[PDB]
Order: C-alpha cells, then sequence, then structure tokens
C-alpha cells in the first residue's frame, strides 16, 4: 500500500502514498502492463465536487471549516437545483494549477504553481474566443521571454454546446500532399490543413505556413481566423559551427501551446482550455524535425555533413541528430527566446520529484514520456523509478472534434 | 479478449491473444502502473499443474498433443512427483524449455535469435570444479574466436533449496572494482562488493582498471570456490576510434562475451538456479551504460575534454556529442577485430520484424518498452514508436537474491 521508488544512479528511495488517492483507472492489470500504450448526471457530479472542494479547503488550511461546510452546502444546493455548478475564481485557479501538477506526462512541472490562468468563462462566440486566444498568445510569448498560461472557455453543459479549439496546438505549420506523392510541410497536419481549406482557408502551400485557428463556440460550426503574424514569434534555425546549416531553410515557432485537451475540475469539463509553457529542445529537434512521419530531415542533414551513410553502424543518424539539436538550442538562445535543454529539464524534474515526495507524499509520472527521446541514460530521469497513476483535477484527451461534430 | 498494439510511425496495428496464457503477475493494478519499477522450497501441491501446463505446451509445439506419447509422459511425471516429489526433464524438454525462456524474456531485444541457442546440459555436475570445467567449455564454445554463438549451460535444479547450485558472479566475465581510501573507485564501480568477497575468499587482486574477475562457484549448497578463467579463453577488444587517434590513449578495452550468470530458469515448475547464458553485445550496452553511466566507468568528462567541446554549459550538448563518439568507437573496435557486435539501429529494426512475426505465428510477443528502447537516440529507432504489451509467460528467466545475502556458510 505504501510503495518505494528508487533512483538506481543515486540510491535515493522515496515512499509514495499519494497514489492511494488515485481515482481513475490506468489501463494495466496484474496480468498485463499497458505502460507503453499511447491511449489505454447529478448523481456522479456531487461526489466529484465534494472530493474537489475537500482538497481545495484543505490546501488553504480550512478543512472542516464553516466556510468549507457552507461551500459544499451551496454547491450541493446548486447541483440539485441546476444540475451543474459554477467554480469560484479561486477554485478555478487552484484547479488549473493542480491539473498541471497532476499531468504525469509533463516533464516541466517544477513550474506548476506559476501559471497565469485567464478566465474566459464569459466568452460566447468564436470571435470572442479568437480575441482571448490572441491575448493569451501575446501574454505568454512576452517578446521571447515566455510565461506559462492557460485560457479557460465555458464548461460543457449538455454536450450540444461545447467550446472547442479544432487545432491541436494554437501554432502549427500546415501539411500538403503533392501529386508527386510526397508531403510538403508538416505531415502531422495534412488532414487538419484539408479541413481548413474545405472551410475556406487560402493556403499559400509552403513548407512553414502558420495554420489558421478553427474555433467553435457553443457548439456552432467552427470559424477561421489568422493569428496576427506579428504575434507569432518564429526562430530561423542556424548552427554555431556549420555555416551551410542555415541554407536548409528551417525555422520553428517559439510558443508551445496545446489546445486540444479536456480539463476536468471537480467533475466539471472544460473542453477548450488551450495552455502553453516553453519548449524543451528535443521536442523540436528530435521529434518535430527527425521523426520519419514529421519533417524527417535526418537524411538531408547527414548529406550536408558528408557522413558515411552506407552502414547504420557508423552512427551517422546519431551524429546528425546531435548537431540538429545543438542548432535548435543555439538559435532560440541567440534570438533570446526561452528554451530548455533535456539535461536541464530532467534535472529540474528530479528536484521537483523530491519536493513532491516530501511535501505531498508523491508525484505521478510516466517514465515512457518523461525520458527525452535522445540520450535517455545520460539524463537522470532514466535512472529514476516512477509510479504512474491518475489524480484529478486533470488534463485528459478527447476525440478530434471533426469526428463528433454534427454539422 | 483481443488486445491491439499500434505502431505510430507506420500505422501497423497488431492483435495480441497470447497474453491470455499469462499466469504470473506484473506488479501493476488498475490504479497504478509499475512499468518502470526495476523489481516490481516448492511443494508437490503446486508442482503437477505446472508440469502439466508445460508438457501440454511441449507436446503442442511438436504436433503430438494428446498423443499416447503425450499421455504416458504426464502419467510418468505425475508418479515421479508423488513418489520423489520433484521430477526430471527429458533433454528434448530442457532444450525446448531454455529456448522458450529466452523467447519469453520481455526485456531482451535480441530475441529474433531465440531458436538458435546451444544448450549445454550440465545436470550431471556435482562439484565446483565440475562447474568451472562446464563454464570454461561454454566460454570457449560461445566465443568461437570472435564469431559469437549463443549458448546456455544448465546446472542441476533446486531440490530442497538447501543444495542449490549458484554462480556468484553476475556475469561470467566482468572487471574488478576497488574502493580507494580517498573515496574514488578503481575499475568498475558496479563490482566493488563482489570484488571484496573475492578478495576475502583468497583472490590475489592485481588492482588495475580492467582485471577480469575470478569465478566464484557454488555446487550442491556448499561454500563457493574460486577459479580463474584461463586468460587465453578471455577475448578482449582494445577501444580505438576511426577518426580520433588519442582515443586509444584513454586505455579502454572491453571483453567480447556478454554472459548473464545470476538468473534463475524456471521450466515446468522446476527451478534452475545456475544457468549462465550468453549472446553477443549491442553496442550501447558498453558504449552508453558500461562506459558513461555516472555509477560505472563514467568517461564522458575525460572524452569531451579531449574533444575540446565547450563544457561550461549542458546546452552545448557536449555530453550528447562525446556519447556518440564513444559509441562509434566501440562498434568500430569490435568490427575491426572481427568480434560479433550489433548497433542499436540494426538490433531494434530486427526486433520489430521479430515482434511482427511473433504476432502472426504466436498471437503475441511480450515486450518491456522501458528496457527494449535503447539508452541513446531512442526515437530514431523504430522501437520507440512501437506500442508493446508486457506480461509474464513461462518458461522464464527470473531474478533471484544475491547468494551472499542468503547463503548459509559451512566454514
Ligand atoms: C513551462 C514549461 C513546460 C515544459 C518544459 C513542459 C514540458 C513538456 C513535455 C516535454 C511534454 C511532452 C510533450 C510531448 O512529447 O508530446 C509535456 C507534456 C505535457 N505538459 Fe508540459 N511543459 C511545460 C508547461 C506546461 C503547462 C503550463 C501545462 C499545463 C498548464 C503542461 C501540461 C502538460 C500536459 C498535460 C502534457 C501532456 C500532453 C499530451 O499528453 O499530449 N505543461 N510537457
Ligand atoms: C543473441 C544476442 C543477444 C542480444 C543482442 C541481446 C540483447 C539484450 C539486451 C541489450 C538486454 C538488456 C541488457 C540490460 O540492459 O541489462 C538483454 C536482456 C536479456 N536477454 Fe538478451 N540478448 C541476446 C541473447 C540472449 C540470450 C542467448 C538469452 C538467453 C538465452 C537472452 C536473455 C535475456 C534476458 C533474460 C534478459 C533480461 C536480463 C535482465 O533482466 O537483467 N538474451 N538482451
Ligand atoms: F497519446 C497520443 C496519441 C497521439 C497524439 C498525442 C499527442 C502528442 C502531442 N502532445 C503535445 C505536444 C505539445 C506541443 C506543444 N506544446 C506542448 N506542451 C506545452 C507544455 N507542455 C506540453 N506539448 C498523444
Ligand atoms: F531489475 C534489475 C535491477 C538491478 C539490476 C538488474 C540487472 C541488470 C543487468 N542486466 C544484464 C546485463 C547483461 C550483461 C551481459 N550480457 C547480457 N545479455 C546477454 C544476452 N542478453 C543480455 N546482459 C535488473
Ligand atoms: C509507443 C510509445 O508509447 C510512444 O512512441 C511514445 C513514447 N514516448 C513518448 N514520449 C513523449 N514525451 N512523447 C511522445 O509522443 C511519446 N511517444
Ligand atoms: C528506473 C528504470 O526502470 C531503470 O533505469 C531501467 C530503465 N531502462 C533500462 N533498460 C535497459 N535495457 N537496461 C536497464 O538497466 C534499464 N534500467
Ligand atoms: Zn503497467
Amino acid at each position: 500500500r505504501f510503495l518505494k521508488v528508487k533512483n538506481w544512479e543515486t540510491d535515493v528511495v522515496l515512499t509514495d502514498t499519494l497514489h492511494l488517492k488515485s481515482t481513475l483507472e490506468t489501463g494495466c492489470t496484474e496480468h498485463i502492463c499497458m505502460g507503453s500504450i499511447m491511449l489505454p448526471t447529478k448523481d456522479q457530479l456531487f461526489p466529484l465536487a465534494k472530493e474537489f472542494l475537500d482538497q481545495y479547503y484543505s490546501s488553504i488550511k480550512r478543512f472542516g471549516s464553516k466556510a468549507h461546510m457552507d461551500r459544499l452546502e451551496e454547491v450541493n444546493k446548486e447541483i440539485e437545483s441546476t444540475s451543474t455548478y459554477q467554480l469560484k475564481d479561486t477554485e478555478l485557479i487552484y484547479g488549473a494549477k493542480h491539473a498541471w501538477r497532476n499531468a504525469s506526462r509533463c516533464v516541466g512541472r517544477i513550474q506548476w504553481s506559476k501559471l497565469q490562468v485567464f478566465d474566459a468563462r464569459d466568452c460566447t462566440t468564436a470571435h470572442g474566443m479568437f480575441n482571448y486566444i490572441c491575448n493569451h498568445v501575446k501574454y505568454a510569448t512576452n517578446k521571447g521571454n515566455l510565461r506559462s498560461a492557460i485560457t479557460i472557455f465555458p464548461q460543457r453543459t449538455d454536450g450540444k454546446h461545447d467550446f472547442r479549439v479544432w487545432n491541436s496546438q494554437l501554432i502549427r505549420y500546415a501539411g500538403y500532399k503533392q501529386p508527386d506523392g510526397s508531403t510538403l510541410g508538416d505531415p502531422a497536419n495534412v488532414q487538419f490543413t484539408e479541413i481548413c481549406i474545405q472551410q475556406g482557408w487560402k493556403a499559400p502551400r509552403g513548407r512553414f505556413d502558420v495554420l489558421p485557428l478553427l474555433l467553435q463556440a457553443n457548439g456552432n460550426d467552427p470559424e477561421l481566423f489568422q493569428i496576427p503574424p506579428e504575434l507569432v514569434l518564429e526562430v530561423p534555425i542556424r548552427h554555431p559551427k556549420f555555416d551551410w546549416f542555415k541554407d536548409l531553410g528551417l525555422k520553428w515557432y517559439g510558443l508551445p501551446a496545446v489546445s486540444n485537451m479536456l480539463l476536468e475540475i471537480g467533475g466539471l469539463e472544460f473542453s477548450a482550455c488551450p495552455f502553453s509553457g516553453w519548449y524543451m529542445g528535443t521536442e523540436i529537434g528530435v521529434r518535430d524535425y527527425c521523426d520519419n512521419s514529421r519533417y524527417n530531415i535526418l537524411e538531408e542533414v547527414a548529406k550536408k555533413m558528408d557522413l558515411d551513410m552506407r552502414k547504420t553502424s557508423s552512427l551517422w543518424k546519431d551524429q546528425a541528430l546531435v548537431e540538429i539539436n545543438i542548432a535548435v538550442l543555439y538559435s532560440f538562445q541567440s534570438d533570446k527566446v526561452t528554451i530548455v535543454d533535456h539535461h536541464s529539464a530532467t534535472e529540474s524534474f528530479i528536484k521537483h520529484m523530491e519536493n513532491e515526495y516530501r511535501c505531498r507524499g508523491g508525484c505521478p509520472a510516466d517514465w515512457v514520456w518523461i525520458v527525452p527521446p535522445m540520450s535517455g541514460s545520460i539524463t537522470p530521469v532514466f535512472h529514476q523509478e516512477m509510479l504512474n497513476y491518475r489524480l484529478t483535477p486533470s488534463f485528459e484527451y478527447q476525440p478530434d472534434p471533426w469526428n463528433t461534430h454534427v454539422w
């Protein structure tokens, strides 16, 4: 019931008790581990509210207070009566910070308590959403000095009136198939790009075209908007040793902003809750750039380096991967845009694990996602045992809105 | 119940039915995943079901299920158990057993090779000197002058748990580690404790940075004894680099034969507590873990210095850069001396074809992603991108406690 986690590089052992608060299921059983699988009414609502409020009031040291009892009373009254309820701003902010705190796949959680939360629960239309989003983009971008933020749209009601951002991130590049058969731009987004076009977008059909926003308010058909270009901070990619690196013509955007998740607080569901922090270099340089089904540039780069691409055992892929990643970091640093390397990021997360074990009795973590996609065992998270489990408030996935939307 | 795994690079979805045969537990529950936790005297009672299930599998695999030969065997095992309390495996069953334990080892990336495994039957062995002789023969046969051959040597099974055969070394070949009075370590820090026991037991330690450890062997529950592997049987490779000439001057070498000697082999309910096995190395075992783990030889600093990388900021990726060089060096050195080795690209790609083949012929392949993905360059190998289901099948290789923690000394 009380579980140990050991670090095998340092011999440090932590006892997890937080997991005994876990609520939702993992996908594993005692016969089978699903650790590596990417995706494994009034009556329901009141227990959820209660459990949330109890943790809120305990966090502010008024557990069992009149105000605590008054609040459960009032919420209960409101559910009974209205069959949903409204969070106080303070509960909303607490909820958001804790969903991030509980996100076991996020390596950046040492920052969890410095989150700017923008309350967009008064929003009613897609123009309104667009406005909130641009303000979010500009506030978080902060001219290169990035600041974490989340903007929270109204919560689900009958599920006929959902707010959704159709983009998976606020900022991504488009994807186009050539008659050629190959893919121009980001192959991850070829479908979303199609939906934009079939909805009205005039694509410039380039390699790095910032996609339009596709915003749905109150369950209406979504609408298109171009983020003012001047709010989209982009970084040209050069290498500090290889002059020819810049001729590859690569750039990435500064703002990493996930927009397709569902935020659950005290049983309430916020289907549009775009959030943003800042990049760990490997996301772009290892995944965005070198995934086979992404920009997949390893071959072009190894070429330019004149490596022996004849046998896998020269480690030419490995060599090129490192250079690319050095360049990403160098470029963001030279242009003064916040970025973190995988060494620094994982070392900070180890320190956060320690704080969490000590002050909270644990920290849910997904080893498969936390260990960087390059140089695994030379980062300390590789050697750290982690327990993965689901605590609420949480961010969850939800189906792509195009599959659910009734047109 | 059918379970799907998906490869997110290729979109290949596979369907697992084999996990239905899984008996032992994982460590996980519906409420906690322990997929990254390293570690999450049998009675007649439990034993016949375990024998039965095994012999059913053996007879199926040979297209003789339900045959008279099948029934007579169950029959014979059943009477052997009730009367003697244990039973003896046929050679054919032992062979099938050892191969399937490898086939089922979900932390092994090398399993495309599972059906080519030389099994040495050492069940007639009685003494430590007997064990030493068996182990020398295995090393010579596996090494094969650089052209490595997978092998396993199986010592007598556990009886009452008071007469166990054990190899006290964790691997047949490993370098000594010595803690110095100033706190630094000479040689391999992973082997300081075991080195100390060898010394206590009478080993004259040369005290260098690459001293091959003696064998510490326990037969029949007796106190174990020391033997030095003939050095002519210990194939080693000096490490140099194809471009960098100062690399040789680091004075690195490694041995060629990777041989696990501390696992327990379970077959049909029998426990083989000494069952050393060996294949050949994937480059990263040595170049990433042995050389660059902080708690192992840890050469990253000295390497990067010599490369004169900017070392004052982690964001130079100086560490990542030295790491690739060292790994090229290891693969270069082995290929040049014609000692079998495989890079992590080649190995993982072969594993994916193995794993696919296993779903089509067998209905699954248990696999531990945390261990299968290589410890450098994870996502530029096809395994990173492969979903995997991990579960326990027997026959199997299991961990067991270190014998110095449990051994009852005779004097
Ligand atoms: C401050 C800098 C931050 C860093 C360096 C960071 C780092 C990361 C990384 C590397 C991932 C994995 C992404 C992937 O492989 O797809 C991730 C996922 C995630 N992060 Fe963060 N994060 C940061 C801020 C935030 C904030 C502000 C939130 C929420 C308020 C958040 C919540 C999450 C969630 C929910 C995931 C999982 C997304 C998914 O499953 O696709 N993070 N984080
Ligand atoms: C033929 C070449 C082989 C290769 C390239 C290979 C590769 C590997 C690697 C890289 C590991 C992980 C080692 C670690 O990180 O600690 C491993 C583990 C393992 N391999 Fe192999 N292997 C091979 C042959 C064998 C053979 C012959 C057997 C048994 C007959 C075997 C059974 C296992 C087992 C049981 C493990 C798990 C060890 C542990 O938990 O400590 N492998 N293999
Ligand atoms: F399980 C899955 C199957 C298919 C896709 C998927 C989502 C992968 C994308 N995760 C978010 C990537 C991303 C992008 C920008 N920013 C962040 N970000 C910002 C702060 N923390 C994360 N994260 C999961
Ligand atoms: F769960 C654990 C906690 C602590 C240590 C541990 C074992 C680590 C060593 N793994 C074996 C390494 C090794 C060495 C030589 N050869 C092989 N080898 C040969 C064939 N397959 C693997 N493997 C597990
Ligand atoms: C199959 C496997 O779960 C999948 O490839 C995972 C592996 N680890 C990951 N880790 C992170 N951070 N992000 C990812 O998208 C993935 N993908
Ligand atoms: C804590 C964690 O599970 C531990 O470091 C594991 C990670 N993955 C590994 N993978 C391999 N192949 N070998 C190992 O020793 C480990 N160690
Ligand atoms: Zn699990």
